[PDB]
């Protein structure tokens, strides 16, 4: 539901604080310019007041967290709160296959998500070779994190490999959702974005990586990436494609997945 500029500003109230002397994000910020869309902090060793914030385990400890910091605009609340409103009120506290939130914050002049500490983004991972992962189970493990949006009533609407990251658990999970909208831009769209990660994938595996599952996925793509949107396969159609066979899908979509294991 799309609202109007008095309820974004009344939502960026509604926030809770952030004590931001009490934290090193603002001296990383001002150290050098690093604020543009979003700003991204990795805390690797979270401090005692930020483990208290945000309740966390010692396993989230260890694994570390990361911040999602915008500029406050006045003239338009809508941008630095709209994520933040995403994962309060419209997706579930913990949808398997989605980058979960630890917490959503306000300080003065910056709103600020929480994130655990990815191990990396899946288009970064595979292009410096760090990874050769089991190619059918990726490409299933994406498929099924975007049907997981869609069944909400989302279109994701700015796909990429990167979109996707690895947490520390192995679970590959859809991010970037600041971008997201309710179902011009429709689910053929998002089809064609993730036809073309696919294709990004294949050009640049071209372990557990295997020749006949690239040559599949080769040929899902350029159905995927069909110029006429009517041309393009349903997600339905994509997950009955012949690279899917064998796989449980109802698993994947629990997220047990753990395509970068060997």
């Amino acid at each position: 539901a799309d609202m109007t500029f008095w309820s974004w500003m009344s939502y960026l109230k509604e926030l809770p604080d952030i004590d931001e002397s009490r934290n090193p994000i603002l001296k990383r910020l001002l150290s050098g310019s690093f604020l543009r869309g979003s700003t991204t902090v990795n805390v690797r060793v979270p401090a005692r007041e930020l483990v208290r914030l945000l309740s966390l385990t010692p396993e989230q400890q260890r694994e570390g967290v990361s911040a999602k910091v915008r500029l406050i605009n006045l003239l338009d609340p809508k941008y630095s709160v709209y994520e933040p409103y995403l994962y309060r009120e419209i997706l579930p506290k913990r949808s398997p296959l989605l980058l979960p939130s630890l917490g959503e914050y306000r300080g003065a002049f910056l709103t600020y998500i929480f994130h655990p500490l990815s191990k990396g983004l899946v288009g970064d991972m595979l292009e410096t070779g760090r990874s050769h992962p089991d190619v059918q189970v990726l490409a299933a493990n994406m498929v099924a994190a975007l049907k997981s949006l869609h069944n909400l009533g989302l279109l994701h609407r700015s796909i990429e490999l990167n979109s996707f990251s690895v947490l520390p658990d192995g679970t590959v999970v859809l991010g970037g959702l600041d971008t997201a909208a309710p179902i011009r831009h429709t689910v053929k769209s998002d089809v064609y974005s993730l036809g073309v990660a696919f294709r990004n994938l294949v050009q640049l595996l071209g372990g557990a990586v295997r020749q006949d599952h690239l040559e599949l996925l080769d040929k899902l793509s350029q159905k995927m990436i069909e110029e006429e949107p009517g041309n393009r396969p349903t997600i339905e159609e994509i997950m009955k494609d012949p690279l899917f066979e064998g796989l449980n899908f109802e698993d994947i979509e629990e997220g047990k997945a753990r395509p970068f294991r060997y």
